[PDB]
């Protein structure tokens, strides 16, 4: 149900604890979104955990990448923190930042990917049948197939002048995959929201006696 | 000697790859530097896609293009069991179960080759345009060979994220060295130590 | 909850680390930005050095700073047995065998902290100068405390390459996540999924 | 023993095959050097192989780093090939290359590390008792200890005005270790000697029918 996926999408100083709380909040947002995706909650809870663990990075990146179409040559996080290249280059994650801009954000803008298409792609990512430890990979594959079947129908209806649009959307996923991998190994997300609170906390303690 | 054999095999494989790309429609029409960049960016995934599909008739193993067979027990022995299992489960077994044919493999490899995200491309838009012509043709193919499988085309495209990450994990784990280079290097070094 | 405990423990460890550095001679005299760079560049090796030395009275395991004990059986379960064994064999057991004392550990940690190769340092030469004063002090210590062991000072310094690569490998294998974060995250996610 | 360590130091298109032969030559130079190191050849042959496998990268880097003391912002190879920073940045290995320059070449230059000192440091690297699979780790440690004992005596004799020189040499090894690791994971060596022959072979074949 493409209508159901679109409604899912729409709906002091102790630095490490503060960062974890932000991660907590963002993770919960993802869980709530997944629950609104049709049939996800019908999967075993152990399978739901595995899918979220396998997908959380790509799912987060896809979100703030699409959110950043409106913003100006930077990345808009959910927290409202507008991060520019130099903040990313200062954090030691400039390379990833450029790829996110080039391979995802810019491309989404150029093709004007909408929230329904974004939602479907993330549902496809969520329904990842290659996730290790699944009790029943086949039903996960089945749910993913229902999603892109629905996405394709949506594209041919809303954009009949673009017959290659559906495949174009799908072929952003390899970039999302590779960028996802780089983010986990550089602690991209936790560096971006964490560098300032840590440096600030550091400065205060070093200046104090 | 095993080391020279591997290096020769690489050269032959590289020759075969370059000849293959030149027979892909409109590849040679791209600027030469762009042709090089694409081949530079793609050789790993192109190679993995090739031996994965080649290994469909193999049980619990892979076939490298010169009758070189590697079993998973050996793969786990060499410390790359995890990435090896990923090749088996995410690529080989999926290719087997849906019976991906050589025409389908060819199109998917052409899509991999026509990678507009490759850094340094002078005309990324032209590369993207050629990719679109490739997957349009692949969709047309799937529709007529398997009309009863409307999701087949998308299902093919959705192996590419797996190929991408497997390719990356392979390089980071020295996949090929640990599987085919490890023992020849011991032999190599022993021979050097045998020198006067 | 298991997760909050870890972040709270992390904050405390970070607090302890900063205070330790501030009591290192001439550390607070460095420019503030350089102090931050040094603490950022060094915290991993500094922390690893600490719990390694703490774990000398433990067999086949490590003691993390809040009574948190991890045995090698658990580490292999979590998929980080190799790096864990390196910590055991290259650091802990070596610290045990030469009976490295806390003064020697302190100096080595001070040397790690005063890292002149740290990128972005405003005055690398002053950092190097402070490092030299530290290892001059450590040599004097080794000479007079253990005169019958003339190679001891060098033996201490030559654990630093092992510390360096282990620090790098720990981060690349998500060592700490896999040992103390993995299971709490499953519990965490389950709690979220069972929520209204 | 230090005199022998100094004497050890003193003494048409198939691109991959051509790269392998170059690697072959360079590796053998290292093996021949190790054989002249006292007591090395007395170790079991399986242990010698293990030590060379564990050390070959660091041993090579130390060599061309020290050789590059005379040159400006580049690396001088055994083949006589002068590789510059920007040529390395073009190959996608700019970050490591600079680290080699800053943390090794420059440091070797500033303290005027001599070939005896280089030779001793490489012997220390070679005699790595942490190498996995050694039949007798203790005798390797024993050999390493004999080396740095000899190196220290050499430093205090030749440079009595520099009492911290010996420790200064030893404390380049953590940097050598970390740079060594980065080189294995970026295919540093095989990119440096390999990028040009491959691009050439590609261009000529793509130009051909
Ligand atoms: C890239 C690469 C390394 C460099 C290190 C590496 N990177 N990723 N995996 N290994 C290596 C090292 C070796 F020893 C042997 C092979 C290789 C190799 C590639 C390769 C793959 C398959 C084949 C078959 C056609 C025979 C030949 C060469
Ligand atoms: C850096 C880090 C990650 C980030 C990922 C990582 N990097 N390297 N290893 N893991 C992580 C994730 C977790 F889940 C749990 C811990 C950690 C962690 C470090 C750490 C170590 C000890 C303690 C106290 C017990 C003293 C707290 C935090």
């Amino acid at each position: 149900p493409v209508e159901r996926i679109l409604e899912a999408e729409l709906a002091p100083n102790d630095p490490v604890t503060n960062i974890c709380q932000a991660a907590d909040k963002q993770l919960f947002t993802l869980v709530e979104w997944a629950k609104r995706i049709p049939h996800f909650s019908e999967l075993p809870l152990d399978d739901q955990v595995i899918l979220l663990r396998a997908g959380w990075n790509e799912l987060l990146i896809a979100s703030f990448s699409h959110r950043s179409i409106a913003v100006k040559d930077g990345i808009l996080l959910a927290t409202g923190l507008h991060v520019h290249r130099n903040s990313a280059h200062s954090a030691g994650v400039g390379a990833i930042f450029d790829r996110v801009l080039t391979e995802l954000v810019s491309k989404m803008r150029d093709m004007q990917m909408d929230k329904t298409e974004l939602g479907c792609l993330r549902a496809i990512v969520l329904f990842n049948p290659d996730s290790k430890g699944l009790s029943n990979p086949a039903e996960v594959e089945a749910l993913r197939e229902k999603v892109y079947a629905s996405l394709e129908a949506y594209c041919k209806h809303k954009y009949p002048e673009q017959p290659g649009r559906f495949a174009k959307l799908l072929l952003r996923l390899p970039a999302l995959r590779s960028i996802g991998l780089k983010c986990l190994e550089h602690l991209f997300f936790f560096k971006l929201i964490g560098d300032t609170p840590i440096d600030t906390f550091l400065m205060e303690m070093l200046e104090a006696p």
